[PDB]
């Protein structure tokens, strides 16, 4: 279809104008990563960037920053023409020249540091007219080209005379500033920004097709999730990038005027906004404005939350506007806004994991210039509880202390402080692991969802469990029609029993990885809290979390818990049941048909548990757990082992050996109780630094084991009475 | 790079004018525990103070009370100039005098009392106009030296005529006066102490930077503990001791 043109879309790569193509695209267009190439734009307007060859991209999407998008004036989804220039020649000291406010306090010579770093070991091609944007010393400030010795575009080459000027001239006022947050400075709660984007593609990128058809749109969306979590920057990225007016109401202000002052602006709020359509109006803190519950009081707050019902259902799809929502918890605001026509869609945004905060604490150091040590790796590791801008707060905090142990050293301070020397300053490890030191994990803490970071390489033996797990969670999920041939329902529980420490909560976790799904963890402590607490209304938000988190695995360990609370080799005058189990109960039968969410019990004590969890419709896999064996005990060993290093001298299936049965762990009470005697030897030299086979000799000597071969019978016999 | 500057930061004793060096210089500055220095500072003005010599310090930072402190017009953490002076004059009768309203229902003969004891066993080091503040009788007057027989200073003898007073000139408008408190009136607190001092150094004292840097200094601080426990007396002094204007709600 005269394929020349090519969609925009998302590129990985830090760098400026580099474009990733498909690579089954290589002589189609006939180039390849030597060759620069012109690609057409809005406003008549090009730029030219040097391309690079990966296989997961799509054929029909150039990947490519923000940077070379915004010149181009190409918003994702749109589509540019590419055609080849291998015609590329050289220019003579393009003009280079700062640009907007970004021009902040800056002074001095900025172009032996903003400049000529990033010129180097590049010959970064360039055409009169670009904006592309460097990053140094706490800030990112870009330099346009407004003039090309020869033209339109040049490379650029290390032998080209160098021009000192530094002058501000302002930014144009149609261009729309970069400073401006877009997805890329969204790190770790990409799943749910595909879900956005989705949502929002199709009515705010194209406002001609819903007049040319007949269907509705999506009216509100509302973000949910702990405060922090980037909701209001989800919000931004998603107006600033699909260009659409983005107007931001914030329930505090709203309260903050007196009433009939309150519901005019916020009246006003829309009633202006559905001029500049396509718009997004974000009502953040939607629970300042909106709990309409028992506990208002007084008609004017229960004023606003009414028009507000009536301002939603104001908008007839002749408005373009989506209206987006922030909330902490969803039963914080009043259940009438979730009508259908009101708010409809409701995306959590969620706490980010180790795997995206590492993006986020990538985010929030571009401009640093960091010191070589420091991996983020295991700075992403130790931050956990913390939310994104818990994040955003620890690096400006090790920002702030490397800047207390250096420059005012001298005191320079002058009326603009210099460029190239903040450039100099790096933040080394012992200011962020300084920084963690504080306080900062003063965010939420509440019932975390990603996914396990446990494959099967972690879980010693029971290689028949390893595939019934398999079968059970994998196969109805993939091949839902085989399951449709014979008209079965594929079950969804299953109950691991056995005793200890025999890897019952690993297998869980390790399904969920080799599904990636999520997993959330129902400990024994939190069902003793609510049974105590006499709370079990805590069991439906649990579910309800596992069906907004699906695919997911809900997994209760030590269910258990509340019989043995109870006694149960005497117990209590009463039956199996009780409160809790009785919600989990009807929780699960009264689940949505599949939403691939599966769940897991676990106990050490299947003797005591209530029958009526056994059921059908209910975990309905028994699945029994054992001791391992030497075969199995020489993986347990190894997979322990497989991080700290053990020296060859020191063997295995010997220590595997002499051991009738152990739980996997009781071994690594033996592994860990030998990695302690090695530290010990450690710290103290020297006044050598490896483990060695005395060390777990020394460490045998404690190794005792839990299960006591009376209860393994016991075991032995739930086992064959069961069937 | 020049060493001739040198930091100003809290100090221990209750004495006044008196500097604590960081021992590691002795012969760098060349001079011992006998000799008495000139330290220069803002709004062209000085004082001269005898020499301690202690461990613990850092060798960047003076150690010196406020008193010394406020007529420099140094804050803790701006820098001075530290040069010797074994030059040093006797003076005969520098004219000293009371300040402030601090004065207050004072009477009769204050210079027994309030000068006397303070000179004596010393051989205080003065120059003119100087804020030297004693203390007696549940009440903290301070007299400044307006008139110095020789010049800039001098030290004090016991055997110089004393010159008895008594009036009230009132405080010039530009020096924020003494009563107020700072970082040694607050016992107690400290390790918090250099915590709230931390946040805040970086905003508060160098307000260029963060114009001239991207970053987001602290916007809010809770401070927190049972009634009475000092919490309004922390924010007051870090506004004054910085020299932050302090709003109260
Ligand atoms: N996923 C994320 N990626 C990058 N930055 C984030 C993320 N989440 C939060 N932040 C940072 O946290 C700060 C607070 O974000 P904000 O959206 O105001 O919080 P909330 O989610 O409560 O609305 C923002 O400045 C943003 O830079
Ligand atoms: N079969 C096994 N293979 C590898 N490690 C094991 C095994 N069993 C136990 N462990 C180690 O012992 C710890 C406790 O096991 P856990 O998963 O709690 O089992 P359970 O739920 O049956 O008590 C885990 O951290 C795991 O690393
Ligand atoms: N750590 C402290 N050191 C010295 N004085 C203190 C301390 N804490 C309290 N005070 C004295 O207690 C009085 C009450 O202090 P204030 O700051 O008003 O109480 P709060 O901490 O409730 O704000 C102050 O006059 C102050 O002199």
């Amino acid at each position: 279809n005269r394929p020349n043109r090519l969609i925009v879309d998302e590129a990985i790569n830090e760098d400026n104008s580099v474009v990733s193509l498909s690579q089954p695209k290589m002589d189609e267009l006939q180039l390849f990563r030597g060759d620069t190439v012109l690609l057409k734009g809005k406003k008549r307007r090009e730029a030219v960037c040097i391309v690079l060859s990966d296989d997961t991209c799509s054929d029909e999407k150039i990947r490519m920053n923000r940077v070379v998008r915004n010149n181009l004036r190409v918003r994702l989804g749109d589509v540019i023409s590419i055609q080849p220039c291998p015609d590329v020649k050289y220019g003579k000291r393009i003009h280079v020249l700062p640009i907007d406010d970004t021009v902040e306090g800056i002074t001095g010579n900025l172009f032996e540091v903003y400049l000529k770093p990033y010129f180097l070991e590049a010959y970064r091609p360039i055409r009169k007219g670009d904006i592309f944007l460097v990053r140094g010393g706490m800030r990112a400030v870009e330099f346009k080209v407004v003039e090309t010795d020869p033209s339109p575009y040049c490379i650029v080459a290390p032998d080209t005379v160098i021009h000192c000027e530094g002058e501000p001239i302002k930014r144009e006022d149609e261009e729309e500033s970069l400073n401006e947050v877009g997805y890329d400075d969204i790190g770790g709660c990409r799943k749910q920004l595909a879900q956005i984007k989705e949502m929002v593609e199709l009515p705010l990128r194209h406002p001609a097709l819903f007049k040319a058809i007949g269907v509705k749109p999506p009216r509100g969306i509302l973000l949910y999730g702990p405060p922090g979590t980037g909701k209001t920057l989800i919000a931004r990225a998603v107006a600033n990038e699909t260009g659409a007016f983005f107007f931001l109401i914030n329930g505090p202000e709203i309260m903050s005027k007196l009433a009939g002052e309150s519901e005019s602006n916020l009246r006003k709020a829309f009633e202006e906004a559905e001029k500049n359509a396509p718009a997004i109006i974000f009502i953040d803190e939607l629970d300042a404005i909106a709990p309409k519950r028992e506990k208002t009081h007084g008609e004017v707050e229960r004023r606003i939350v009414s028009q507000l019902l009536t301002l939603m259902d104001g908008l007839k799809q002749r408005a373009h506007v989506i209206v987006m929502a922030a909330t902490n918890r969803p039963n914080s605001i009043d259940p009438a806004l979730r009508r259908f026509g009101r708010f409809d869609r409701e995306v959590d945004i969620g706490i980010p994991d180790a795997t995206g905060r590492l993006e986020i604490l990538q985010i929030h150091t571009k401009n640093m210039k960091l010191a070589d040590d420091v991996d983020l790796e295991q700075v992403a590791n130790e931050t956990h509880g913390h939310v994104g801008a818990d994040l955003a707060a620890l690096c400006s905090e090790a920002a702030l202390q490397a800047i207390r142990k250096k420059m005012d050293l001298i005191d320079l301070e002058d009326e603009t402080i210099d460029a190239e020397v903040m450039n100099s300053l790096a933040v080394t490890m012992d200011d962020f692991r300084w920084a963690l030191s504080q306080s900062n994990p003063s965010a939420l803490r509440e019932t975390v969802v990603e996914v396990p970071q446990v494959t099967w390489e972690d879980i010693g033996g029971l290689e028949d469990v390893k595939r019934e797990l398999q079968e059970l969670v994998q196969y109805p999920v993939e091949h839902p029609d085989k399951f449709l041939k014979f008209g079965m329902t594929p079950s969804k529980g299953v109950l691991f029993y056995g005793p200890p420490g025999c890897g019952k909560t690993l297998l869980a976790k390790a399904i969920a990885n080799e599904c990636q799904a999520n997993f959330i963890s129902i400990k024994g402590p939190e069902l003793l809290t609510m049974w105590f607490g006499e709370s079990e209304a805590n069991v439906r938000e649990i579910f309800d979390k596992a069906r907004q988190a699906a695919p997911c695995v809900l997994f209760f360990d030590e269910l258990d818990s509340i019989a043995k609370a109870r006694g149960g080799n005497i117990g209590d005058g009463g039956g199996a049941a009780d409160r809790v189990i009785n919600q989990i109960l009807t929780e699960m039968d009264g689940m949505s048909t599949k939403k691939n969410v599966f769940i897991i019990g676990a106990t050490n004590r299947p003797d005591i548990i209530d029958p009526a969890i056994l059921r059908p419709g209910r975990l309905d896999q028994l699945i029994y757990i054992p001791l391992p064996d030497e075969k199995s005990r020489v993986a347990i060993l190894k997979a322990n082992l497989r991080k700290s290093p053990v020296a060859k001298d020191v063997d295995l299936e010997f220590l595997a050996k002499m051991t009738n049965g152990f739980s996997g762990a009781d071994l690594t009470e033996i592994c860990q109780r030998a990695c302690k005697l090695a530290i010990r030897e450690s710290i103290e030299s020297e006044i050598v630094p490896e483990i060695r086979r005395d060390h777990f000799e020394e460490a045998m000597r404690f190794a005792r084991r839990s299960v006591s071969d009376n209860d393994i019978r016991k075991y032995e016999m739930f086992a064959q009475t069961l069937q």
